[PDB]
DNA sequence: ATACATACC
DNA sequence: TACTGGTATGTAT
């Protein structure tokens, strides 16, 4: 498959021009200026306050370490190219073929075939057509891979019945429980038949092995595992082995470190795009450097983000799954082709509201703080939120508060009528 | 509390 | 022709 300059170069000269780009620099531009305001004040950081720090950050670290928790087993387990997996499965004219789930506009995932070709989730239908022009863009079917998320989510459950889904192609499981109860279980316990018998052992890397198994024999789709002592770790490792593979940091510190040891800090979930090029211009690219300078670091960022970088760089991170509790907000946004007319945006809005309004009565779910999103034809983004003092919950009310918001940003571009592309509407602080 | 940014599927 | 929808969290004021 293509090169990796070929394709930029396509992206480049294809998105090159466009509003849409022109806002990504004005984004990275906005970005590039906070590095160098960081920075400076790097260079006002005095030697007697980095050992201030030092000695800080040390003390806090070796509370953490201390307390390292290597007794649970985490597994995380990634569906392979999910919705363009499904959609292979049930349309044999796709063997063997580049495809990608989506529409022409965007496109939601592609298969590994395609990825070769440098075509990849949140990229337009069109800009992947010239990046390969034999690519099969099939539309998607959500309402299947809900399905098929549902039959893995039932097999998962078998292993840990507290088992935290991430989305449907994704999930957690803590196994220790039932790797003790397994320690122990007869051959006829842990024996499955191939759609002539086959056996699983007792141990964390053969139970994911049964999992795998299980969920290609019932969906026809292969997942990849990751297992480790912490979520962090296990969510690292399930990347590792990618496609249909599985990898384990064994539970001793040791292990963990040497994983760690020479790790981009980038593959970590929830360092980006901006985190790492921040982290970068420190000097820091794998997960020892963040470690060498966390002095530095507390300094330079905020609380929580230190800490947890800390953790990042010690190997830290959940050892017991929370069972997800109630949200804490619900919102819907739609993107069109351009609107201006005041009255048009109005009804968008009102249309928005209902649904919003439809999608907390399934919940049984009101709110206080109402939350309306504009995005211009130039892609800038401006939300405008109002908080009100009784919880809202009809469309009528919710309504109410967003048309204000609106007829504000109106007024305020007034006699200029709004050019947008998208419009939201999300509802939020929801009673505790 | 409000705004905007960053991240994940 | 064409650049998503969505929830949570962070950063800053
Ligand atoms: N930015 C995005 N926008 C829309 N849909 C997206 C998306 N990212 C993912 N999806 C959809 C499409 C995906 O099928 C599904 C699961 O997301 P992953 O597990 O991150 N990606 P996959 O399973 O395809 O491949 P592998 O994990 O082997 O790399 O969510
Ligand atoms: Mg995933
Ligand atoms: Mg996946
Ligand atoms: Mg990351």
């Amino acid at each position: 498959g293509l090169d990796k300059e070929k394709i930029n170069k396509i992206i480049m000269e294809a998105t090159k021009g466009s509003r849409f780009y022109g806002n990504e620099l004005k984004k990275e531009k906005q970005v590039n200026q906070r590095i160098e305001n960081m920075m400076q004040q790097k260079a006002q950081i005095t030697s007697q306050q980095l050992r201030k720090a030092q000695l800080q950050v040390d003390r806090f670290a070796m509370e953490l370490e201390q307390s390292r928790n290597l007794s649970n087993t985490i597994v995380h387990i990634d569906m392979d190219a999910f919705y363009a997996a499904v959609e292979m499965r049930d349309n044999p004219e796709l063997k063997d073929k580049p495809i990608a789930v989506g529409s022409m506009s965007m496109l939601s995932t592609s298969n590994y075939h395609a990825r070769r070709f440098g075509v990849r989730a949140a990229m337009p239908g069109f800009i992947a057509k010239r990046l390969c022009p034999q690519l099969i863009i099939v539309p998607p079917n959500f309402d299947k891979y809900r399905a098929v998320s549902k039959e893995v989510k039932e097999i998962l459950a078998d292993y840990d019945p507290n088992f935290m889904a991430m989305s449907l192609d994704e999930a957690y499981l803590n196994i220790t429980k039932h790797l003790e109860e397994r320690q122990n279980w007869p051959e006829d316990k842990r024996r499955y038949f191939i759609k002539n018998s086959v056996v699983f052992g007792t141990s964390a890397q053969e139970v994911v092995k049964e999992i795998r198994f299980r969920i290609e024999q019932k969906t026809t789709l292969t997942a990849s595992a990751g297992i480790a002592p912490n979520t962090m770790l296990a969510k690292v490792c399930s990347d590792k082995n990618k496609p249909n593979g599985q990898y384990q940091i064994l539970p001793n510190r040791q292990a963990v470190m040497d994983f760690i040891k020479d790790l981009p800090i980038r593959k970590v979930s929830g360092i980006g795009k901006v985190t790492e090029k921040m982290l970068k211009a420190l000097g820091i690219i794998t997960c020892t450097e963040l470690y060498q300078q966390r002095a530095l670091l507390s300094l330079l960022f905020s609380e929580t983000s230190w800490h947890y970088f800390l953790h990042i760089s010690l190997g830290l991170g959940s050892t017991h799954l929370t069972r997800d509790g109630e949200r804490k907000s619900m919102s819907v946004e739609r993107t069109f082709s351009e609107i201006n007319k005041a009255e048009e945006q109005y009804s968008l809005c009102q249309e928005l509201c209902s649904e919003l309004a439809q999608d907390l009565q399934k919940e049984r779910l009101k709110g206080r703080t109402v939350t309306i999103k504009l995005k211009n034809v130039n892609f800038e983004v401006k939300t405008r939120a109002s908080t009100v003092s009784s919880v809202v919950s009809t469309a009528e009310e919710i309504f109410a508060i967003a048309k204000e918001l609106l007829k504000t940003e109106i007024d305020a571009d007034f006699p200029h009528p709004l050019r947008l592309r998208l419009m939201g509407v999300r509802i939020s602080s929801f009673p505790n």
